[PDB]
């Protein structure tokens, strides 16, 4: 059978982002907006400050910015934790340490409000080089692919995940961004505890050509995989 979080996600669903950052103090806002479909692994979305100029680079927050939209094949089912704990959500916890420089935490809140996946999102950054490559702004408009490798935590009735982002750099060398995340559930029904797995992301980014608030367009396929 068909459980009632798979069910929300097999057609085009409306994906609303709210951010709130302070970065070394240097405060934030940025809001997108999308659709994500899940049966494709795809998310196409769109991100504005709206507070001014981003302080910090735009691909440092690409991962921030709804693993529910993640293609599971259909052998791997029962090993999707993101879209069991739907529509009540989950809460994503981060830290990222950028090597050689400082570390965001966030905090982010991912439910169904009405028909729109809704995620809400803390990022609090400290211990930032003023000109290191993220608040010097030395990192290329582009992104690698990367694999996400999750776990169960079953203390926590959630997951555990790990992975490693290298960031372009502008003389040709490499920021990496260690990340650390747990999810845990909102409400206090079962979810689907997964074996060992991964999940292959592939992400482009671009620019609206008519847009003329600092902004950036994502699109991502995210697949998951390692169990067959
Ligand atoms: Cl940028």
């Amino acid at each position: 059978m068909v459980s009632k979080g798979e069910e929300l996600f097999t057609g085009v669903v409306p994906i609303l982002v709210e951010l709130d950052g302070d970065v070394n103090g240097h405060k934030f806002s940025v809001s997108g907006e999308g659709e994500g479909d899940a049966t494709y692994g795809k998310l196409t979305l769109k991100f504005i400050c709206t507070t001014g100029k981003l302080p910090v680079p735009w691909p440092t927050l690409v991962t921030t910015f709804v693993q529910c939209f993640a293609r599971y094949p259909d052998h791997m089912r029962q090993h999707d934790f993101f879209k069991s704990a739907m529509p009540e959500g989950y809460v994503q916890e981060r830290t990222i340490f950028f090597k050689d420089d400082g570390n965001y935490k966030t905090r982010a809140e991912v439910k169904f409000e009405g028909d729109t996946l809704v995620n809400r999102i803390e990022l609090k950054g400290i211990d930032f080089k003023e000109d290191g490559n993220i608040l010097g702004h030395k990192l290329e408009y582009n992104y690698n692919s990367h694999n996400v490798y999750i776990m169960a935590d079953k203390q926590k009735n959630g997951i555990k995940v790990n992975f490693k982002i290298r960031h372009n750099i502008e003389d040709g060398s490499v920021q990496l961004a260690d990340h650390y995340q747990q999810n845990t559930p909102i409400g206090d029904g079962p979810v689907l505890l997964p074996d060992n797995h991964y999940l292959s992301y592939q992400s482009a980014l671009s620019k609206d050509p008519n847009e003329k608030r600092d902004h950036m367009v994502l699109l991502e396929f995210v697949t998951a995989a390692g169990i067959t």
